[PDB]
């Protein structure tokens, strides 16, 4: 997260923190998720396709930094990695960036919901904020594009959502962007998810209830001008998620 403010898992606490194992067996971050229900955590593929092997991942819930425990956290293994059939990659653009993620602890339990841990409600279909609207980002993610290290504490931060219209011109994204996409972005660019980030929520308000709007899944460069965060657009997936989810 470029900009915005350190905050706590209480802000977020269906954030999902997720790591890779190495054959070294050094443990890495590798991007966030978002808990939809007590055994699944949703997130985007291009997180994983590399890597596509379940037995590689371990889940953190509860947890507000990055390389030490929180308090009152819950670790997982992956128990299922379910990745979108129809991703793909474009030299930027990741198409039907989603992947879902079943966890069971070593002692076969999902999450037990705390004040720490809770699930985020799920948009309708098809059911989107009006552009303009603002929303919310949090992850691990760079706080700088030329950073090396990501930072330790939880960071969060409100962008606006943009038109389609608005985020295929040409000095936007053009064609990259599609219907399954949305855009979100500062009106003074100074604020933006970033590399880290991906898998990540987008939370917006509507109807009364948070709602995961969003997937973390790509940009050119972070926070920069004419070029806004893009999200899978959870409302446009909700099939997919229940077929594999039920
Ligand atoms: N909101 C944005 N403007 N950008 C992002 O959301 C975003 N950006 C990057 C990125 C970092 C530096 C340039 O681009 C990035 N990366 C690093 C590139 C390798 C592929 C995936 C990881 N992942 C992202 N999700």
């Amino acid at each position: 997260i470029i900009g915005g403010e350190f905050t706590t898992i209480e802000n977020q606490p269906w954030f999902a923190a997720i790591y890779r194992r190495h054959r070294g067996g050094s443990v890495t971050y590798v991007c966030g998720g978002s808990l939809i229900s007590p055994c699944w955590v949703i997130s985007a593929t291009h997180c994983f396709i590399d890597y596509p092997k379940k037995e590689d991942y371990i889940v953190y819930l509860g947890r507000s930094r990055l390389n030490s425990n929180t308090q009152g956290e819950m670790k997982f293994e992956v128990e299922n990695l379910i990745l979108h059939k129809d991703y793909s990659a474009d030299t930027l653009a990741h198409h039907n960036d989603i992947a879902l993620l079943k966890i069971r602890s070593k002692e076969g339990r999902c999450a037990q919901p705390s004040r720490t841990i809770q699930t985020i409600a799920l948009p309708s279909m098809y059911n989107d904020p009006q552009f303009g609207t603002s929303c919310e980002i949090t992850g691990f993610g760079k706080e700088q594009s030329t950073d090396y290290l990501y930072p330790e504490q939880l960071k969060m931060t409100v962008v606006k959502l943009i038109s389609h219209r608005e985020c295929q011109q040409p000095h936007y994204y053009g064609s990259e962007v599609t219907t399954k996409m949305l855009c979100a972005a500062d009106p003074q660019w100074k604020t933006d998810s970033c590399q880290g980030d991906s898998g990540g929520p987008l939370v917006c308000s509507l109807q009364g209830r948070m709602t995961l709007t969003g997937i973390v899944s790509w940009g050119r460069g972070c926070a920069l001008k004419d070029k806004p965060g893009v999200y899978t657009r959870v409302s446009h997936f909700l099939p997919w998620i229940r077929s594999h989810t039920k």
